[PDB]
DNA sequence: ACCCTCCCCTTAGGGGAGGGT
DNA sequence: ACCCTCCCCTTAGGGGAGGGT
């Protein structure tokens, strides 16, 4: 006849008093006997074995609440249980692994923004392909455009990436605009990350890309009086070197800070493909 | 000038009112203006952009609490952040993957208990190798043995597997015992699962195995009056067919139910290797 | 129809006091 | 020394009422 003080138990089955104390109250693991005089908790050498399954269970991560009926069942039962437990583990797994990738996609995209060497002048390079989706921007000028203008397409991205548009886009025609009001938005995208089956795409959105062609682009930080010049100087550029234009302009925007705390600024990126 | 009702916001950035309502209270995302007459919440088309990072952040799984200083930083900052976030994801990952395996080890071991075809008689087969650890059972007889007798070795297993001893063992000498008191425990193990570096092993425990040799074993459900016969009949067996003994007996125990609710019973497994 | 608030639920405990063996 | 209790903390909200536009 071996009987134990709660201490002993907690020392024996590495456990916190408060833990077991509340396991008693959880009714999962009550002591073999409470001294109705001193409210003290005493357990029997028997009991301990019960502590295994819970340790286990809690290890895996199953609410004590479930651990409740968890005990009751016998082997062929618990076995299936334990497997159900694996379909679970085996689930969250590949879920996150995704993110893992997902981010590693984002990051790269991020760094490639900082890696811009010429802030303010034309950059001309070899770019990669852009899985993106847009709608046709019915009327909206760079002066019109909002965010509420994004809803749908947004609702969509997150619905197939979990991750929202960090990047914001719209395309527009290539012309020697006199003014800003001289240009009105064509299509307005969002960059897609996942290569998963984007389905349920309501036909109002098209699903395509920015090819892996040549680009003559330039970046900066938006400023009204700014934006324009930069576009101007873009125009000049091609017009000068005379290169052959092959798409529209991809002025794409991304914020630099996300702080409510202050004045929102962001980096801009008008780019044009050419051959 | 576009201004929105909380509804709109919740409809626009797929979000729950209560969510944002509490984001305001969290002070993360407060409205652009609260009607000091009607306490109504109004946001600006500006704001929304702020909602991205949080959606994102909450997506990844970062307490809003952290999301707090999360915003404030600028790119080269947030970028590193986002990576720290990946060391995290990239962490929990391989952690669980482990379990995944760990269990798939257990399960198999489990099923191999149900797959016992002859409950009550001798089974003779080709077995696999057993990474296990034990101590030398100083005196303890099958009559002595407890659980408190396990502590250490137990403390250890969980400390290197997360998972506790589902299986319980002890070895003992091979002899034609007259009685139960005629046998006293030699070594008393616990089966090790992980193939990881079990270190800090205080020299009081040895780390070895049950080989992949031949076994003449039998199982059942313990019962005092029982246990004995079964051992007896084991003895008989070898003595009869005359096979050559090569180790000690591995009577190993495992419970069948873990329910506090009732009378604890368990399946037993005296096994002997022979050539 | 929308919004706003106040309230009371939802895990698994942990720290810390406050008195008693 | 140990135990026991009572209490008040710890996320991210969600349902539901209760009255007001
Ligand atoms: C000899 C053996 C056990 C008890 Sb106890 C007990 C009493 C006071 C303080 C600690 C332990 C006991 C149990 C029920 C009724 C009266 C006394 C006792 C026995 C087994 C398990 C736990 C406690 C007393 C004498
Ligand atoms: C009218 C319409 C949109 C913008 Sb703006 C903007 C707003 C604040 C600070 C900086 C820029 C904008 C317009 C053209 C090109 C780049 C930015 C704007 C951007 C995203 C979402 C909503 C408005 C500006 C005036
Ligand atoms: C024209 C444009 C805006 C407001 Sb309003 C407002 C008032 C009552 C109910 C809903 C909106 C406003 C704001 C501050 C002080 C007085 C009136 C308002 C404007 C921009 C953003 C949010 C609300 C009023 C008239
Ligand atoms: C004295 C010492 C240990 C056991 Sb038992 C045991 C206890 C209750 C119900 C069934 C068995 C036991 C002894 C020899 C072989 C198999 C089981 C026993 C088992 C594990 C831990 C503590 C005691 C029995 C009497
Ligand atoms: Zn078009
Ligand atoms: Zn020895």
């Amino acid at each position: 006849e071996s009987y134990y003080s709660i201490g002993e138990v907690s020392k024996l089955a590495n456990v916190s008093i408060k833990a077991l104390r509340y396991y008693d109250k959880i009714d999962l693991f009550k002591p073999a006997y409470v001294d109705p005089d001193t409210s003290y908790r005493y357990y029997t050498d028997s009991q301990l074995i019960h502590l295994d399954l819970i340790k286990s269970l809690k290890y895996i991560g199953t609410p004590l609440e479930e651990m409740k009926k968890a005990q009751d069942l016998e082997m062929e039962e618990l076995f299936a249980f334990y497997t159900e437990q694996e379909r679970q583990i085996r689930e969250k797994l590949d879920f996150l692994s995704a993110l893992e990738q997902t981010i590693s996609l984002v990051k790269k995209r991020m760094k490639r923004q900082m890696e811009y060497p010429a802030l303010g002048e034309v950059f001309v390079l070899d770019e990669e392909e852009i899985r993106i989706i847009q709608t046709e921007a019915e009327g909206i000028g760079p002066e019109n455009v909002l965010n509420a203008s994004y809803s749908k397409l947004k609702k969509f991205i997150e619905s197939a990436d979990g991750f929202t548009n960090n990047s914001y886009g719209a395309t527009f025609s290539f012309q020697p605009y006199t003014s800003i009001d001289e240009m009105t938005y064509r299509h307005i995208f969002t960059p897609v990350l996942t290569n998963k089956q984007i389905s349920s795409i309501t036909p109002d959105m098209e699903i395509t890309t920015i090819p892996k062609g040549r680009y003559a682009c330039i970046a900066y930080n938006f400023s009204p009086e700014h934006y324009f010049l930069n576009l101007q100087k873009l125009i000049k550029y091609i017009a000068d070197r005379q290169l052959t234009v092959v798409s529209d302009v991809y002025e794409l925007i991304i914020p630099i800070h996300y702080s409510p705390k202050k004045q929102e600024e962001y980096r801009v990126e008008m780019k044009i493909r050419i051959a």
